[PDB]
């Protein structure tokens, strides 16, 4: 019943728990981005790419929660849950969904196999750079 | 933002609040019918279709969202008698509009909607006695 | 001056009265209608058909007769005045909201095949008749 | 149910709010105008365009609303008379003129007769003149 | 930083020096207007021309003229209230002006315009016609 | 009405808020750019770019603000009016300075293509992040 939301695009979940937690960027940070870069991408009524399609019911449900969040948390502790347990998780959809848009889908994946061989190596002889997705 | 989930499928938010809430099956049956028609094909790396790749963008959220109403449900008519009521609705119709549309095609399930939906407002002294079903 | 709301579309005001009052969904039923299926082809800059000349000016007159009906309850027996709006001058006016709704669904060749062949089925007393409607299809 | 009264014919509806509400003549003399106008082009059993396909539409909501206000009138009151003159219903006042010049004058030139109002009716009246431009024939 | 307002689009700043300041519109009927009429050429992602592309400029920079007098005269009256209208930024009431003629009816005709007004605003009332020449359309 | 700076040149109002406040140069230390080597571009009479038509309105609401707020110091507390128009309302200001200036010497395309890669960086929080900054070029 365990349905893969990642095997479509190369990953998994632990390609993708793969990084630490604080390392994703947050979720106003991030839901911004895209209708900042994105915006007539997803407002178009063509399906332009699969990986679109994954991009958008996301945007539905991070508004489906706050239709949660406020009106159950309105009628110090549900706060806590929404930004760590499935927070987290909801928050990795969006920094993966709009980076393979943005420099490669391919280059994504590649991505992750560089960043941990940077970041699983300890503080004693890490580089002082970190891989990033350039130009 | 402003972004509804059917643009790129034929229908609108509109179209699809055009049948009544009562009209929709229920959410526990789809689940079985959700791991009903897709099992290798839901989890399989080829993704089949857009229509295929949003269901499975949907139940990890619908799993994502009874996740934490149990979760709260434990440490607190508060939570599933109150979620099942004003948002509840749409994700039935998520589902339904996707997990019956590529079992017969998009342009089946759409002129479903006009069909069926010119079936239910007029009256039953005038319609055709039955409704209209999923044929091919 | 007298001007029928169907002489270009080969009804007049006279056929329509051969359908019952039963026989048009309700207004709120129906008024969602052209929201339902028609939202392109009413908001499009182009007219798609002639039939959406008059179906875009079948709404701008509910959004005002409602409208002053709403500013009845507030200012203005009351009981039977809103009704009327729902009872007499509206059944007219349902009239108008199927029609042209009546025609892109099937063509105007089809709805005005169709009014004839109901007509029979009503000009008929229930003495003999087939109780079995005749319904709108291709 | 927004649908804009225009959105086919060239104008929005925000266009139309560059007229004000002391432009608009009276209801009662567009219905002798286009009785007198286009009688033949009403009656008519066809439509040579949609321009004026609407105005029998507006005449069917016209005589309505002169059922109603009588019937509200009759059986129920000058509110209501004070009403249906300079209510929110001015729309079948706006409605009746718009399709008069569009089949009298095409659809180009109504465009071109409001969007010369705007700029004379924003402009104050030390520079204004008295010179408003009416249609072109 | 001496860059003048219009040295790309035909007129030069001294040439809007004919124009009174009790010619032009209330700021707020100009907003509405390109509103009204430039809805759809002004959120486009493209331009078609530069004149409605300093059009949003203006827009940007009244929005913030709008900001400023309310944050100052909230948190401070009157005078910068009558500066705001009427002040050296007048300037803004001009801009819109000039750039929405240029888009509706050709740059070449705004300069048909203002000529013709300055032959018209200078000569003295004994023979000067109320008749000052609005747009052509 | 509700109208951004940057929808047709490729960017929007919320891309510019991933550039932080110190990013960005002095506005007396930026506002002669354009003085600079922008000063044909800025005085031919023909517009060279899409992108000199919004540059040339850009020293033009700064030849009106400050214009204002020298006129603040005279007849206005006043210790934090005219640092507010170098602080806040100035900061989407100074965004609408740099990116025209940005383009000439680099191309829309490449500065379209820098504030992506800029976004990363400091979308990625400063736990695990480069330091070297990415520069501008082409």
């Amino acid at each position: 019943m365990d349905i893969d939301p990642y095997k479509e695009f190369g990953a998994t979940v632990e390609l993708l728990s793969f990084l630490p937690s604080d390392f994703f960027p947050s979720v106003r940070d991030l839901l911004d981005t895209a209708a900042a870069l994105y915006r007539d991408a997803l407002e178009s009524p063509e399906h332009c790419s699969p990986h679109h399609t994954a991009l958008r019911q996301a945007i539905l449900c991070w508004g489906d929660l706050m239709t949660l969040a406020t009106w159950v948390g309105t009628n110090d502790l549900v706060v806590s849950y929404v930004n760590t347990n499935v927070g987290l998780k909801f928050r990795q959809l969006l920094w993966f969904h709009i980076s393979c848009l943005t420099f490669g889908r391919e280059t994504v994946l590649e991505y992750l196999v560089s960043f941990g061989v940077w970041i699983r190596t300890p503080p004693a002889y890490r580089p002082p750079n970190a891989p990033i997705l350039s130009t």
